[PDB]
DNA sequence: TTT
């Protein structure tokens, strides 16, 4: 067990400026900031730890202010005399999810930087699906080593104290450890990481310079309307309670809007086919297979929908409002997904319906600052064109290339007419064909998705590939290359580990082969995004013009620009994003703008 | 992910 004896508790200047003065001339040193709260922009910093080598850490307590805590060195005065070493680019620091000490300085006009190594970033580069990337996983995991957890000194449930309440030893086993093991943790990874020069330049192109970035995204927030939420609460209250009569009316009694309990002694008791519908959900949806003609289970269908967008993000969302911002603050997770994308919660961005008009009520909500306008810059079916791009189809980048609905253009091949006739069953029919591409689905799938029998949707996908080639070697390719070496690679060098991709298992492995086709596009896509995010936050970092990044949600990114200089930086973020990322994929994209995010959606 |  770590004990009072393995590092100092700094308590006076000069043994702080000793340290300083060792920190400057070490190669690198694990920081972390020490605080009374998760909230980072609430966060008031209490102390600060750092490592200088393995075995020789310390933990500086500056707010402690429990019952007759010592004295401690004051905050402004620790912070003026770290201030130089802090904001050095020079001086390089490595710590667990820099992201948020980042932040903390910043609560207090300091500009971290020398951002070079995040432990947390390491472990997910080299392999996003090895586990959880938190700092009690990675130390078992890489050092075999259990660091004492924050629950263990600060307690559990509403009861667990708030570090400045802890003790100063204690807080600093806690705190210096996790700063020596930080650096123990990267003096085993980083050696690794350059065994491949993809992985290394995924970390050190991407992740790690986004990090600030994503602080700042973090911090900035978003501007939300509690009223119109209300409003739209209120709203739903009473269409729940109209849905609920009308579904009582349509039927006889009441009941729960419970399916295989109410229902099935409804729906089908009232004639129609014995089973039910799987709220398994996206694959098989009987409810809305009767919908098109059975009343009830349409308005069972609607209930439930509407219910799950309420207690979800209409009565959510005004909750969320930070008290000393009046804004919301989501937490974007750098080092989550298999991958690569950001990913996002409380609130959840990505999870609000995109093509349904709740979906675009609450976007409404998501409102400009007075004499500002909310802009969004979308890269129009970023994964349908790296897939054009990974398959090399003459066929596909021409329709891109001269701007044509790629959908209409791959029915027109593939039901061969010419591309004005085009319907939209047909278009339906080769939209559901290339994103089945893309989640590598096969023949059977999509006669699910496209409600056609089977076969018939064999004989589609046949004339596709032959139409298009491309995308079948591709695909052979890929998944070739998955068992050769048991993993895939993104434009940029990342990789997603495939341990299953010779399972001897039935559906795991299909899952396998599933995911060695979609990551490639669906990685190449993230690192994209994460560089446009780079790119457009050096130039804002740069400028300084009257725009804050404030989102970046699926294939977008979502601005708040001045009404005044909206042209000028529409065309600016504009070029930024297709012409400052891959020059090698056919990027396009759509930038509009409005009162809020629905209008310039 | 962090405190
Ligand atoms: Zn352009």
């Amino acid at each position: 067990m770590i004990s009072y004896d393995n590092y100092v508790t700094i308590l006076d200047e000069e043994t702080l400026k000793a340290w300083i003065a060792k920190l400057e001339k070490a190669p690198v040193f694990a920081f972390a900031t020490a605080t009374d709260s998760l909230d980072n922009i609430s966060a008031n910093l209490v102390g600060l730890s750092f490592a200088i080598e393995p075995g020789v850490a310390a933990y500086i307590p500056v707010a402690h202010d429990y019952l007759d805590a010592p004295d401690q060195i004051s905050r402004e005065r620790a912070l003026e005399l770290l201030k130089p070493l802090l904001e050095d680019e020079k001086a390089l620091k490595v710590g667990q999810n820099l992201k948020y000490d980042r932040g903390i300085l910043a609560n207090y006009g300091i500009e971290l930087r020398g951002i070079a190594f995040d432990t947390m970033l390491e472990s997910y580069i080299l392999n996003s699906v090895a586990g959880r990337h938190d700092m009690d996983s990675l130390a078992e995991r890489w050092l075999k080593h259990k660091t004492i957890t924050f629950e263990e000194i600060a307690g559990k449930g509403k009861n667990q104290l708030t570090f400045n309440q802890i003790a100063l030893e204690e807080a600093g086993r806690y705190a210096a450890e996790d700063a020596d093991v930080t650096l123990q943790l990267h003096l085993k990874m980083w050696p690794d990481l350059q065994k491949h020069k993809g992985p290394l330049n995924v970390f050190e192109n991407i992740e790690m310079p986004l990090v600030p970035v994503l602080s700042r995204i973090e911090r900035n927030g978003v501007k939300i309307d509690p009223k119109v939420l209300h409003n739209h609460s209120e709203e739903l209250t009473l269409r729940l309670a109209e849905l609920e009569k009308k579904a009582h009316e349509i039927a006889g009694e009441e009941f729960n809007l419970s399916s295989t309990k109410q229902l099935q002694t409804i729906l089908f008791e009232k004639q129609g086919i014995k089973p039910l519908k799987k709220t398994p959900s996206t694959s098989e949806e009987v409810l809305e297979e009767l919908a098109l003609d059975y009343p009830l289970p349409k308005v069972i269908l609607e209930y439930r929908g509407l219910a799950k967008l309420k207690s979800t993000y209409t009565d959510k969302l005004p909750l969320m409002i930070n008290p000393k911002t009046g804004r919301v603050h989501t937490s974007y997770h750098q080092a989550v997904t298999a991958t690569g994308r950001l990913s996002s919660t409380d609130p959840n961005l990505q999870n609000i319906p995109v093509r349904n008009e709740e979906g675009r009520r609450i976007r409404q909500a998501f409102i400009a600052p007075e004499d500002y306008v909310i802009v969004s810059a979308d890269y129009s079916q970023i994964e349908l064109r790296i897939m054009a791009h990974l398959s090399r189809d003459k066929g596909l980048l021409t329709a891109f290339a001269e701007g044509k609905d790629i959908h209409r253009a791959t029915a027109a091949e593939v039901f061969g007419l010419p591309l004005e006739t085009v319907t939209s069953e047909q278009r339906r029919s080769a939209k559901a064909i290339n994103f089945g591409l893309i989640y590598g689905m096969s023949a059977f799938g999509l006669a699910r998705q496209l409600n056609i029998p089977r076969k018939e949707a064999q004989k589609y996908m046949d004339l596709y590939f032959e139409r298009y080639p491309g995308v079948l070697e591709y695909m052979e390719r890929t998944r070739a290359q998955a068992k050769e070496q048991g993993y895939v690679e993104t434009l940029d060098g990342r990789r997603l580990y495939l341990p299953d991709i010779k399972s001897s298992n039935g559906a795991r492995r299909a899952a396998a082969e599933r995911a060695a086709i979609n990551a490639p596009m669906q990685g190449t896509a993230a690192d994209i995004i994460k560089r446009a995010m780079i790119a457009v936050d050096a130039w804002l970092q740069a400028e300084q013009p009257r725009v804050r990044m404030i989102m970046q949600v699926h294939d977008e990114l979502v601005f708040e620009v001045h009404k005044d200089d909206v042209d000028a930086v529409a065309k600016q973020i504009h070029q930024l994003m297709e012409n400052c990322t891959r020059l090698d994929v056919p990027l396009l994209v759509e930038v509009g703008s409005g009162e809020n995010w629905d209008q310039a959606h």
